[PDB]
Parts: structure tokens; C-alpha cells; sequence
């Protein structure tokens, strides 16, 4: 993975996840999440973390619209020293 | 489920999950667990998801000493009418 930005929306989009913003600031990444399914976000972090992507920071809430959704506040990302 | 403390600290329990602090606070709880598996804590929380439950926050960090792990800043239940 030359481009760590790709995994992050590439698995995000195949789990229905929008990243609206992304930042390769090294190993830790900013990463804005709209509302998820707290699996598809989990299958993609899962996803990243194949990348050997960790999760740096994860700040969700529970969405009072739809149960069993979840609204991630803020979520950072971090990478190995691999690339 | 009776006691929707029980499914936390069993769940958590089976899954290697401290679960240092708990709350009833009607809908919400508020739990403290210690460092984790991502994968513990997330089948933890599918596990009490099970119960009606929805996180309700989920605030995490990597772990610096063991990449993989997560460390919980802050965690809330939220949970169903049903009980």
C-alpha cells in the first residue's frame, strides 16, 4: 500500500462509510466518518487494519434516529512504521 | 435480561474485557474497560448489541506498547425500551 489514504476510503466505501476528510500526517490519520453502521466502520477498520493500520483514536454515539447505528465524533487512525 | 449490567461484565468477561466501571443510568451506562482487543471489545459490544444495546460512546486510542490493542477513553451504553 503506497497510498495509506486508499485502503481508508477504498474500504470505507465498500462498507458504505464516507470519509469526508483524511490526513497522512505519518502513522496517525484524521479521518471524518459520517454516520455507520458500527459494523461496516468496524469491517473497515478491520479492513485497515490489515493495512497494519491501527485505530488511533475512535469517538463515537449512538444515533437516536435509527438503533444500531453509530455517529463517530472523531476518529484517528495509525499506521506502523511497514511504509 | 433482567439485569443489563450482567450482559456487560459477562460479555466483557468471556471476551478478556475489564470492565472496571458500570452504571444503570437508565438508557445509558457508563463503562470503563481497561485496555483491549479491538476484536474483544467491538464482539463484546456485537455481544451486548444482542442484548438491545448500542454504543452509545466509544472513545479509543491505540495502544503505543502493542499495536492492534486499543485503549477505551470513555465508553456508553445506550439501550433499548424493550427493558
Amino acid at each position: 500500500s503506497e497510498e495509506p489514504s486508499t485502503v481508508i476510503m477504498r474500504e470505507a466505501a465498500r462498507h458504505g462509510l464516507t470519509i469526508v476528510r483524511l490526513q497522512p500526517q505519518g502513522s496517525r490519520l484524521s479521518l471524518t466518518v459520517q454516520p455507520a453502521d458500527f459494523q461496516a466502520l468496524m469491517a473497515w477498520l478491520d479492513a485497515l487494519g490489515q493495512a497494519g493500520m491501527t485505530t488511533a483514536t475512535l469517538a463515537v454515539t449512538a444515533v437516536a434516529q435509527q438503533p444500531g447505528w453509530v455517529t463517530v465524533n472523531t476518529l484517528v487512525l495509525e499506521r506502523s512504521d511497514e511504509k
